[PDB]
């Protein structure tokens, strides 16, 4: 029983380049991976454009990659998406996805995809004078072009409603996936993505329920680590609650990595183990990720003395950078974990901010007088907030001294960021605690910059309603 487990790259914005996909594969090979599928949103020759022919550079480059996957035997599936204006009765629309089919194929690719997601529900009056539904038209031309390539034995084919959340009236009572369940030949998989677009965590009911309509196990397209919905949010903690007993219902996972190309190193990792488990536990796959991961940080770039100065006594110490340690490691991890929940450390760490913000009157003003055990109780909580924005900003201090930089380099505004707010919180904090024997202004320099904090972008971000 063959089984399909890998990446998907089907994100929005800047692509993914050859050197980086080559190390990709690479990498698979060693995680035991198999499947690689070649979507990306912003390739104009995938999706807007999918009706022309590839250039002879963009041919040699698509060969290259091609040859690569074999050497390292992943899968490579390629998929096209012309949904957005292609038309079902007009034979040359399918005469063109045939040509650009047969071009794919000529250059060593085996495996197809056509996706129809993010389109209109609506048809044109050539089509609705032709087929029932629109179900039908779809499913038509999917298994016409199925069983013009040959029937592969790897297929996949990606529905209008690829979520529960877009199933009307529901999911069981839904015409379009009962027509697509009828109607669909039996040698083409189907993608899932489970409840929601973005699933939190899959029930197995779920799976079987989609299961009925289908008549047949599906693919899971998880985007557990997407980042491309709001592209602020990084995403460095292990997949998480995705029970094994989905394994033997399913016929593949395949996971959408973060749109920076390095940050997606732990996520791959830890999806790897998941699936090696039972051909888990969270935390300890986070660990073991964390581990693999430090050895490609090597060691800080530090001064080359192979007639050597030497400081004597009372000479001014050397530049000396300190290495990368696991700890850094945890609570960056914690500190971009996962859509829908924070790490425990940086969770900890905004619920004693909020603490002692709430509780600022105690010692502010003329604190001398008041309850000892109370004065104690928050400087003593101040302290520890103090400690662990230190760390932080050690965490960033040390990553910005490693010799392979590119590590960095990919993710560096979100470090960057973070470690700017940290500081800023610190200073409040700071200038909170000397209230009682300060009475200037809680200001930064002379002012307060953070009135500038993220821009426009962030002033309306600023004036949305939450409960908390």
């Amino acid at each position: 029983r063959r089984f399909l487990c890998g990446v998907v790259e089907g994100f929005y914005g800047r692509p993914w380049v050859m050197e980086q996909r080559k190390e990709l594969f690479r990498r698979l090979q060693k995680w035991e991976l198999n499947t690689y599928l070649y979507a990306p949103k912003d390739d104009y020759k995938h999706r807007m454009f999918w009706r022309e022919m590839y250039s002879v550079e963009e041919a040699e480059q698509l060969m290259t990659l091609i040859s690569a996957a074999r050497e390292y035997e992943i899968e490579f599936i390629y998929a096209i998406s012309p949904g957005l204006d292609i038309t079902f009765s007009n034979p040359k629309e399918v005469s063109t996805l045939k040509r650009k089919l047969d071009q794919v194929s000529q250059f060593g690719c085996r495996s197809f995809a056509l996706l129809f997601d993010d389109i209109d529900h609506n048809m044109c009056a050539a089509d609705k004078e032709v087929f029932s539904s629109f179900a039908h038209a779809q499913v038509s031309i999917t298994n016409e072009i199925y069983q013009y390539l040959g029937e592969p034995e790897t297929f996949l084919f990606c529905p209008t409603e690829y979520c529960g959340t877009f199933c009307y009236p529901n999911v069981s009572q839904s015409p379009y996936l009962r027509t697509v369940g009828e109607k669909l030949l039996p040698g083409i998989e189907v993608l899932w993505t489970g409840p929601k677009v973005v699933s939190k965590e899959i029930p197995v009911e779920s799976i079987e329920e989609v299961s009925k309509i289908i008549k047949r196990a599906p693919v899971i397209w998880d985007n557990i680590h997407a980042n491309d919905y709001d592209q602020k949010r990084l995403f460095l903690g292990p997949y998480k609650g995705r029970s094994t007993e989905l394994i033997p219902r399913l016929k593949g996972v395949l996971t959408n990595p973060n749109c920076e190309f390095e940050a997606n190193y732990v996520a791959i990792h830890t999806l790897a183990t998941w699936y090696k488990s039972n051909m888990y536990s969270p935390q300890m796959a986070l660990k073991l990720a964390l581990t693999e991961w430090l050895q490609e940080f090597g060691v800080p770039h530090q001064y080359s003395s192979r007639e050597q100065f030497v400081p004597g006594p009372n000479e001014k110490p050397l530049y000396t950078a300190e290495p990368v340690t696991l700890e850094d490691l945890q609570l960056l991890a914690d500190l971009f974990y996962l859509p829908y929940e924070h790490g425990p450390k940086g969770a900890q760490m905004l619920r004693e901010f909020q603490w002692l913000r709430a509780n600022s009157s105690v010692v502010s003003v003329n604190c001398k007088g008041k309850d000892s055990e109370k004065i104690e109780e928050w400087r003593s909580r101040a302290a520890k907030f103090e400690e662990m924005c230190g760390l932080v900003m050690g965490m960033f201090t040390r990553l910005s001294n490693c010799a392979n930089r590119t590590i960095l380099y990919d993710m560096y505004s979100y470090v960057w960021d973070i470690k700017s707010i940290m500081s800023m919180v610190k200073s409040f904090v700071q200038w909170l605690g000397c209230r009682s024997h300060s009475s200037a202004q809680f200001l930064i320099g002379d002012q307060e910059p953070w009135a500038f904090r993220g821009g426009l972008a962030g002033e309306f971000q600023r004036l949305l309603p939450i409960d908390g």
